[PDB]
DNA sequence: TTCAACTGCTTTCGCATCCCAACTACTTTTCCTCACACTTGTACTCCA
Protein backbone atom coordinates (compact mmCIF):
# COMPACT_ATOMS: atom_id res chain seq x y z
CA UNK A 1 0.00 0.00 0.00
CA UNK A 2 3.20 2.45 0.56
CA UNK A 3 4.24 2.70 -2.32
CA UNK A 4 1.18 2.89 -4.60
CA UNK A 5 -0.83 5.55 -1.78
CA UNK A 6 2.52 7.73 -2.19
CA UNK A 7 1.99 9.11 -5.71
CA UNK A 8 5.85 10.98 -5.73
CA UNK A 9 8.20 9.17 -7.56
CA UNK A 10 5.95 5.65 -7.04
CA UNK A 11 6.04 2.51 -8.61
CA UNK A 12 2.70 2.55 -7.95
CA UNK A 13 3.24 -1.16 -6.03
CA UNK A 14 2.48 -2.89 -9.30
CA UNK A 15 6.20 -3.46 -10.13
CA UNK A 16 6.66 -4.66 -7.03
CA UNK A 17 3.60 -7.27 -6.69
CA UNK A 18 6.11 -7.99 -10.37
CA UNK A 19 8.83 -8.70 -8.38
CA UNK A 20 7.16 -10.96 -6.09
CA UNK A 21 5.55 -13.15 -8.82
CA UNK A 22 8.66 -13.28 -10.36
CA UNK A 23 11.01 -14.84 -7.60
CA UNK A 24 8.10 -16.55 -5.33
CA UNK A 25 7.06 -18.36 -8.60
CA UNK A 26 6.73 -22.11 -6.66
CA UNK A 27 4.46 -25.10 -8.59
CA UNK A 28 5.78 -26.96 -5.76
CA UNK A 29 3.25 -29.49 -3.66
CA UNK A 30 2.89 -28.77 0.16
CA UNK A 31 4.11 -31.70 1.73
CA UNK A 32 2.12 -31.49 4.83
CA UNK A 33 4.32 -33.22 7.25
CA UNK A 34 6.84 -31.12 8.44
CA UNK A 35 6.08 -28.44 10.95
CA UNK A 36 6.59 -25.05 10.04
CA UNK A 37 8.72 -22.31 10.99
CA UNK A 38 8.62 -18.82 9.77
CA UNK A 39 6.52 -19.41 6.96
CA UNK A 40 2.45 -19.54 6.52
CA UNK A 41 0.79 -20.46 3.52
CA UNK A 42 -2.23 -18.44 3.56
CA UNK A 43 -0.38 -15.11 2.60
CA UNK A 44 2.92 -15.46 1.74
CA UNK A 45 4.18 -18.59 -0.06
CA UNK A 46 2.42 -19.89 -3.40
CA UNK A 47 2.39 -23.75 -3.52
CA UNK A 48 0.81 -25.96 -6.28
CA UNK A 49 -3.23 -25.96 -5.38
CA UNK A 50 -2.82 -22.73 -3.80
CA UNK A 51 -2.73 -19.33 -5.84
CA UNK A 52 -0.19 -16.99 -3.91
CA UNK A 53 -1.85 -14.33 -2.68
CA UNK A 54 0.60 -11.81 -3.79
CA UNK A 55 -0.48 -13.38 -7.27
CA UNK A 56 -3.67 -12.96 -7.12
CA UNK A 57 -3.62 -9.17 -5.43
CA UNK A 58 -1.53 -8.67 -9.22
CA UNK A 59 -4.25 -9.87 -11.42
CA UNK A 60 -6.81 -7.46 -9.62
CA UNK A 61 -4.48 -4.33 -9.12
CA UNK A 62 -3.46 -4.70 -12.77
CA UNK A 63 -7.18 -5.19 -14.45
CA UNK A 64 -8.36 -2.02 -12.22
CA UNK A 65 -4.84 0.03 -12.96
CA UNK A 66 -5.44 -0.67 -16.81
CA UNK A 67 -8.96 0.13 -16.58
CA UNK A 68 -8.32 3.65 -14.27
CA UNK A 69 -5.69 4.40 -17.13
CA UNK A 70 -8.60 5.32 -19.84
CA UNK A 71 -2.73 -2.56 -22.36
CA UNK A 72 -5.47 -4.88 -21.41
CA UNK A 73 -3.96 -6.97 -24.19
CA UNK A 74 -1.21 -7.29 -22.40
CA UNK A 75 -3.00 -8.49 -19.10
CA UNK A 76 -5.09 -10.90 -21.14
CA UNK A 77 -1.85 -12.07 -22.88
CA UNK A 78 -0.48 -12.84 -19.61
CA UNK A 79 -3.48 -13.99 -17.68
CA UNK A 80 -3.04 -16.67 -20.92
CA UNK A 81 -0.48 -18.09 -20.18
CA UNK A 82 -0.76 -19.62 -16.83
CA UNK A 83 -3.62 -21.47 -16.78
CA UNK A 84 -4.47 -21.75 -12.78
CA UNK A 85 -6.20 -25.08 -13.69
CA UNK A 86 -6.58 -25.33 -10.21
CA UNK A 87 -8.75 -22.33 -8.79
CA UNK A 88 -11.77 -20.12 -10.04
CA UNK A 89 -10.72 -16.63 -8.75
CA UNK A 90 -7.99 -16.30 -11.55
CA UNK A 91 -10.54 -17.66 -14.08
CA UNK A 92 -13.13 -14.54 -12.89
CA UNK A 93 -10.08 -12.47 -13.45
CA UNK A 94 -9.81 -14.04 -17.10
CA UNK A 95 -13.44 -13.28 -17.22
CA UNK A 96 -13.27 -9.92 -16.34
CA UNK A 97 -10.79 -8.60 -18.84
CA UNK A 98 -12.77 -9.65 -21.55
CA UNK A 99 -15.77 -8.04 -20.16
CA UNK A 100 -13.79 -4.83 -20.18
CA UNK A 101 -12.86 -4.93 -23.69
CA UNK A 102 -16.85 -5.91 -24.28
CA UNK A 103 -17.53 -2.88 -22.66
CA UNK A 104 -15.17 -0.48 -24.29
CA UNK A 105 -16.26 -1.56 -27.73
CA UNK A 106 -19.10 -1.16 -27.65
CA UNK A 107 -19.75 2.53 -27.97
CA UNK A 108 -19.54 2.46 -31.43
CA UNK A 109 -18.64 5.88 -32.29
CA UNK A 110 -20.82 6.41 -35.12
CA UNK A 111 -23.92 8.65 -34.02
CA UNK A 112 -17.55 -1.67 -39.69
CA UNK A 113 -17.30 -4.95 -40.34
CA UNK A 114 -14.69 -6.16 -37.93
CA UNK A 115 -16.38 -4.01 -35.19
CA UNK A 116 -19.06 -6.04 -34.96
CA UNK A 117 -17.32 -9.97 -34.94
CA UNK A 118 -14.67 -8.64 -32.74
CA UNK A 119 -16.97 -7.81 -29.73
CA UNK A 120 -18.81 -10.97 -30.35
CA UNK A 121 -15.57 -12.62 -29.53
CA UNK A 122 -15.24 -10.95 -26.57
CA UNK A 123 -18.72 -11.77 -25.10
CA UNK A 124 -18.05 -15.46 -26.24
CA UNK A 125 -15.35 -15.48 -24.05
CA UNK A 126 -16.82 -14.33 -20.73
CA UNK A 127 -19.78 -16.57 -21.15
CA UNK A 128 -17.17 -19.54 -21.39
CA UNK A 129 -14.45 -18.27 -18.84
CA UNK A 130 -17.42 -17.61 -16.13
CA UNK A 131 -18.44 -21.13 -17.62
CA UNK A 132 -15.72 -22.95 -16.48
CA UNK A 133 -15.63 -20.32 -13.92
CA UNK A 134 -18.62 -21.30 -12.10
CA UNK A 135 -17.54 -25.66 -12.64
CA UNK A 136 -14.37 -25.08 -10.18
CA UNK A 137 -14.41 -25.06 -6.74
CA UNK A 138 -15.97 -22.05 -4.67
CA UNK A 139 -16.54 -18.86 -6.00
CA UNK A 140 -19.91 -17.71 -5.86
CA UNK A 141 -20.48 -14.98 -8.67
CA UNK A 142 -23.45 -13.31 -9.28
CA UNK A 143 -23.75 -15.15 -12.97
CA UNK A 144 -27.62 -13.89 -13.34
CA UNK A 145 -26.30 -9.90 -13.07
CA UNK A 146 -23.61 -10.81 -15.51
CA UNK A 147 -25.74 -11.71 -18.13
CA UNK A 148 -27.54 -9.01 -17.99
CA UNK A 149 -24.33 -6.87 -18.80
CA UNK A 150 -23.39 -8.59 -21.35
CA UNK A 151 -27.26 -8.68 -22.84
CA UNK A 152 -26.74 -4.81 -22.67
CA UNK A 153 -23.57 -4.71 -24.50
CA UNK A 154 -25.02 -6.61 -27.24
CA UNK A 155 -28.33 -4.04 -27.53
CA UNK A 156 -26.10 -1.28 -27.52
CA UNK A 157 -24.55 -3.16 -30.90
CA UNK A 158 -27.85 -4.90 -32.35
C1' DT B 1 9.22 -88.02 -65.67
C1' DT B 2 7.87 -82.70 -63.32
C1' DC B 3 6.86 -78.98 -58.69
C1' DA B 4 8.62 -76.34 -55.49
C1' DA B 5 12.28 -73.69 -52.28
C1' DC B 6 16.88 -72.27 -51.32
C1' DT B 7 19.88 -68.40 -54.35
C1' DG B 8 23.93 -65.41 -55.88
C1' DC B 9 24.29 -61.81 -58.78
C1' DT B 10 22.51 -54.78 -60.98
C1' DT B 11 28.07 -49.16 -59.78
C1' DT B 12 32.00 -46.66 -60.92
C1' DC B 13 34.71 -41.84 -57.17
C1' DG B 14 32.96 -39.10 -53.81
C1' DC B 15 29.60 -37.37 -51.07
C1' DA B 16 26.65 -38.07 -46.51
C1' DT B 17 17.46 -50.71 -11.87
C1' DC B 18 20.96 -46.79 -10.66
C1' DC B 19 22.29 -41.97 -9.23
C1' DC B 20 22.04 -36.71 -8.55
C1' DA B 21 19.69 -32.35 -6.51
C1' DA B 22 16.11 -29.09 -3.14
C1' DC B 23 14.68 -26.75 0.92
C1' DT B 24 13.60 -26.69 5.63
C1' DA B 25 14.38 -29.24 10.06
C1' DC B 26 16.89 -30.33 13.66
C1' DT B 27 20.91 -31.06 15.78
C1' DT B 28 25.22 -31.19 17.44
C1' DT B 29 29.72 -28.71 18.39
C1' DT B 30 31.40 -26.47 22.47
C1' DC B 31 32.29 -22.11 25.22
C1' DC B 32 30.89 -18.70 28.25
C1' DT B 33 27.53 -16.30 32.34
C1' DC B 34 25.47 -16.96 37.29
C1' DA B 35 22.66 -18.76 40.60
C1' DC B 36 20.91 -22.09 44.89
C1' DA B 37 21.19 -24.58 48.95
C1' DC B 38 24.08 -24.93 53.20
C1' DT B 39 26.49 -22.70 57.82
C1' DT B 40 28.69 -19.30 62.62
C1' DG B 41 28.41 -15.73 64.68
C1' DT B 42 25.85 -11.28 65.97
C1' DA B 43 21.87 -8.81 67.32
C1' DC B 44 17.15 -7.91 70.03
C1' DT B 45 15.59 -8.93 73.59
C1' DC B 46 14.33 -13.60 76.69
C1' DC B 47 13.60 -15.06 82.15
C1' DA B 48 16.38 -15.66 85.82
Amino acid sequence: VEILDNLSNSSSGLDFLQWMCQIYSSKSRFVQNINYRSIVPPFQTGSRTHTAKFAITYLWSSLINCQKSMLIDKISEWVLTPPFMEDAEVWFIYASCHLLKADTLSRQFVNRDIKINQVIKHIHYVRTFLKICLDKGGFAVPSRLIENQLKSFESRLY
